[PDB]
DNA sequence: GGGGGAAGGATTCA
DNA sequence: CACGGAATCCTTCCCCC
């Protein structure tokens, strides 16, 4: 198997540049303005000019402002980025039927029976890059290896605007040298549990009793890590399909007042339905974010599809159930639909 | 004992 | 001060043969 992974560079910020070239060169910060107060909200991402000073995805807009008060701040326009993304995805399809769209800016191509050895794979990388850059003026980073995981690791290593191959030889090498935290799917929580077990590199998962590892991080995560340790990871490139659709909004102020909360909720329902289009869900969950930034939810699955009418009243109950099972005020309210017919 | 879901949360990544 | 969107996995509770 020969996997070629593509990851678009500082994607949202780069799209804003393509659409408004005068922005290129200076720091650009794409933000999610929550509407609470003046600059309430977080950063979705920022171009590298901005990252040089620590402004990156996830930090409060206010903190970014302190660092770069003169940077350009733009509201996130998700739908725009999506269409450009879709176009780039259609271009990659011209390189392989076997394609797995992982996110708005990521894709795995199974180019096994489309090229032999890594030399040809790499060159397919350059072609793909060059093509995308000429067709959409978007630079991306390419990662190539024997499976999705090391292909993605390949890309993380070459960012930004790069291309890299991790051949059968380096795969073996990284299994012994690569900090396990750098492995896709190992976040802060899992990294710490591994540390406390003494597991620092993929290789270490091989000398520990499975049941031990299993008990601390889960059977799934344990098999995953060992699988990679034994160069036995080979998940196929497959098409993914949306499984849930929803919306969540930040209220103007915290509240436990049903009447005060409902309009935001209903708004969340209306928007979610528009995004559902032809899809009919059988499950609905009401999601609330407490005053202390905590997340609580209540849902329900029906034996049939849910009409918008059924969503409204059912979602009101769930919200009442949330309020009557958690004393904290609510800060953000939303809904999610799943189990599509 | 264990097959088969469903509900609420944990964790991760974009 | 702390955004939106979403997938997979885990524990727990049920119903039943
Ligand atoms: N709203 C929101 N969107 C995010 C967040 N993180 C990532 N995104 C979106 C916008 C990013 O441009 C896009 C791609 O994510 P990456 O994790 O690939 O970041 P980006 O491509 O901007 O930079 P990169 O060159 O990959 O290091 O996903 C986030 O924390 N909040
Ligand atoms: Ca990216
Ligand atoms: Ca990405
Ligand atoms: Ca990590």
């Amino acid at each position: 198997m020969i996997v070629l992974f593509v990851d678009f560079d500082y994607f949202y910020a780069q799209v804003e540049e393509v659409l408004n070239p005068s922005l290129k060169g200076k720091p650009v910060v794409v933000c999610v303005f929550s509407g609470r107060f003046e600059d309430s909200g977080a950063v979705a991402t920022a171009n590298y000019e901005a990252r040089k000073f620590g402004v990156k995805a996830g930090i409060p807009i206010v903190e970014a402002k302190k660092i770069l008060p003169n940077a350009v701040y733009l509201p996130m326009r998700k739908e725009v980025y999506q269409q450009v993304s879709s176009r780039i995805m259609n271009l990659l399809r011209e390189y392989s039927e076997k394609i797995e769209i992982a996110s708005i800016d990521e894709a795995y191509l199974d180019i096994s029976d489309k090229v032999r050895d890594y030399r040809e794979a790499y060159n397919l990388g350059l072609e793909i890059k060059n093509k995308i850059l000429e067709k959409e003026k978007i630079t991306v980073t390419v990662g190539i290896s024997k499976n999705k995981v090391f292909a993605k690791i390949a890309a993380d290593m070459a960012k930004p605007n790069g291309i890299k191959v991790i051949d059968d030889e380096e795969v073996k090498r990284l299994i012994r040298e690569l900090d396990i935290a750098d492995v896709p799917g190992i976040g802060n929580i899992t990294a710490e549990k591994l540390k406390k077990l003494g597991i620092n590199k993929l290789v270490d998962t091989l000398s520990i009793e499975f049941d031990k590892l299993k008990g601390m991080i889960g059977e799934a995560k344990a098999k995953y890590l060992i699988s990679l340790a034994r160069d036995e990871y080979n998940e196929p490139i497959r098409t993914r399909v949306r499984k849930s659709i929803g919306r969540i909004v930040t209220m103007k102020r915290n509240s436990r007042n049903l009447e005060e909360i409902k309009p935001y909720l209903f708004r969340a329902i209306e928007e979610s339905y528009y995004k559902l289009d032809k899809r009919i869900p059988k499950a609905i969950h009401v999601v609330a974010v407490t005053e202390d930034l905590d997340i609580v939810s209540r849902g329900r699955t029906f034996p049939h599809g849910i009409s918008k009418e059924t969503a409204y009243s059912e979602s009101v109950k769930l919200l009442q159930k949330i309020l009557e099972e958690d004393e904290r005020k609510i800060r953000e309210i939303g809904v999610r639909f799943s189990k599509f017919i």
